[PDB]
């Protein structure tokens, strides 16, 4: 099935896990940190003058694979608005994605704003905001304030006769204030090679459903996702 919104609205749902933290910053990787039991990532996405997505996400590892299967709920759309009326173009800007600790539930929470391109040359605002929870009992890593800065490009396969995305992704961490006194866990060790990819997201948007099937690879030393996506529907 053709996909009821415009894939540049699912690239942030559908593995910060794969983000190169620079030497300097090991010690404030927690995705990696809560590997291989992984964690639940949740976020609310107001497209601002339109509807939301809330989403949930299990991330985890399952054999030699990172799996995302994600639940996606969209509501409070315009019929007719930028979304369900597809008026976005095919790019994604770059992001700065701001990480705290979230002390009180052994994980983080981020905040960002993503501009997606309208074909008017207007721009439609998706206001994220997200929490990470480590599904394991294990230590994790609590990072100090700090930022992913993001590179994404997307495409087609020419072969492809169904809906479907092709993503290029680079992300790199950044922005951490070093302080006085300052592998830094288990599980930054699953990522220092290529590891294949799952990506599994059911969706609903204003009774929509659809849903999209994702593979491919990341390579967290240099930060990069090589994914191709398919609405599967």
């Amino acid at each position: 099935g053709k996909l009821p919104v415009p894939w540049p609205t699912l690239v942030t749902t559908l593995v910060q896990c794969f983000s190169r933290y620079p030497d300097h910053m090991k010690r404030h990787d927690f995705f990696k940190s809560a590997m291989p039991e992984g964690y639940v990532q949740e976020r609310t996405i107001s497209f601002k003058d339109d509807g939301k997505y809330k989403t949930r996400a299990v991330v985890k590892f399952e054999g030699d694979t990172l799996v995302n299967r994600i639940e996606l709920k969209g509501t409070d759309f315009k019929e007719d608005g930028n979304i369900l009326g597809h008026k976005l173009e095919y790019n994604f800007n770059s992001d700065n994605v701001y990480i705290t600790a979230d002390k009180q539930k052994n994980g983080i929470k981020a905040n960002f704003t993503v501009r997606h391109n309208v074909e008017d040359g207007s721009v439609q605002l998706a206001d994220h905001y997200q929490q990470n929870t480590p599904i394991g009992d294990g230590p994790v890593l609590l990072p100090d304030n700090h930022y992913l800065s993001t590179q994404t490009v997307l495409s087609k396969d020419p072969n492809e006769k169904r809906d479907h995305m092709v993503l290029l992704e680079f992300v790199t961490a950044a922005g951490i204030t070093h302080g006085m006194d300052e592998s830094a866990s288990q599980g930054e060790e699953l990522f220092t090679g290529v590891v294949p990819i799952l990506v599994e997201l059911d969706g609903d948007v204003n009774g929509h459903k659809f849903s999209v099937r994702g593979e491919g690879e990341g390579d967290a030393t240099i930060g990069k996702l090589t994914l191709k996506f398919i609405s599967t529907t």
